[PDB]
């Protein structure tokens, strides 16, 4: 359990960005690392085997705005991003979630075009596949597994902003809708921590929101936790030993560099650090540190 670090890839200050930074839980300390290839925002970090991957998202830019499907692995152990078969469609504002060693892409944008469909890649086969599309067209869509489900969260449908959200069943190649969360949210950060679904933050519609609730998979209800002390949406987000963080994001006002750091066990959020540099829009994975 030793040695793993939370990977934050791109991101949006200004333009789009290719960094790739690395914070240690156990010293406090960040390592900046091998930029991405191409700089996008928008888009969805995870881990398969120990390689972090970048999946989807836009390179906002002077010179134009290209929507990605692009799929590219980094490997801590050689400090090298490697590219990967691309995705069927690019993929703006993306989710993203893992189950069985199998990445699926969920939602986004291209363009005007507000996706519904999903795909799914297979690591050892270098291949993506369509699978079942969302029952709703979904981009800044929060997206979780737990249980060997997958959960879509929120977004934006082209017209409304959304409280619904849905599981994916992988064995019946099925969508449902699940009860719709309390709030609004498109652009919040959702993570699975012990049975929960968690979402945080996102816009409303309205503002920028602090609030954070959680869907229990058994009871099939949202319940609010403590709030974040900052408002954000387009944060980055992931869980590291027992604990949900939470990076970035914009809050009505500046882009943010504070992380912070949820205890389920307190109910409690504290502020744990601060990036290298305010930014919103990234990818957050955690794996081994790198060389
Ligand atoms: O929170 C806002 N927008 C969300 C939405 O439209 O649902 C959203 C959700 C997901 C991804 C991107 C955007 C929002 C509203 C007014 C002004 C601004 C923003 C914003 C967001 C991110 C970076 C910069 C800004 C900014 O200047």
């Amino acid at each position: 359990k030793v040695g793993r670090l939370i990977y934050t890839a791109g991101g949006y200050f200004r333009q789009s960005l290719s960094y790739l930074e690395a914070y240690n839980p156990s010293n406090g300390s960040w390592l900046r690392l091998a930029d991405l290839q191409v700089p996008r925002s928008g888009l969805a970090g995870c881990v398969v085997g120990g390689l972090l991957y970048a999946v989807g998202g836009r390179n906002n830019s002077p010179d134009g705005n290209t929507d990605s499907s692009a799929l590219d692995c980094y490997n801590p152990m050689t400090n090298q991003w490697s590219p990967c078969a691309s995705m069927s469609v690019p993929r703006n504002r993306i989710g993203v979630g893992v189950i069985d060693g199998h990445i699926y892409a969920v939602g986004g944008s291209h363009g005007c075009i507000h996706h519904s469909s999903v795909e799914r890649y297979e690591p050892e086969r270098d291949e993506w596949h369509l699978v079942a599309p969302m029952l709703t067209r979904r981009i800044g869509v929060g997206v979780a597994v737990l249980n060997r489900l997958l959960y879509a969260v929120g977004g934006f449908d082209g017209t409304n902003r959304l409280n619904s959200a849905e599981c994916y069943y992988p064995e019946r190649n099925e969508w449902r809708m699940i009860t719709p969360m309390n709030t609004i949210r498109s652009g919040a950060g959702v993570c699975v921590l012990h049975n929960c679904i968690y979402a945080a933050g996102g816009y409303d519609g309205q503002d920028q929101l602090n609030s954070v609730e959680r869907y229990d998979v058994e009871t099939e209800t949202w319940t609010f936790v403590a709030p974040m002390r900052h408002h954000r949406s387009a944060l980055g987000i992931t869980v590291h030993q027992g604990k949900i963080y939470v990076l970035g994001g914009y809050d009505g006002h500046t882009f943010l560099d504070s992380v912070e750091c949820y205890d389920p066990d307190s109910d409690t959020w504290s502020e744990v650090t601060r990036m290298t540099s305010g930014r919103s829009g990234v990818g957050v994975a955690v794996t081994m540190e790198p060389c």
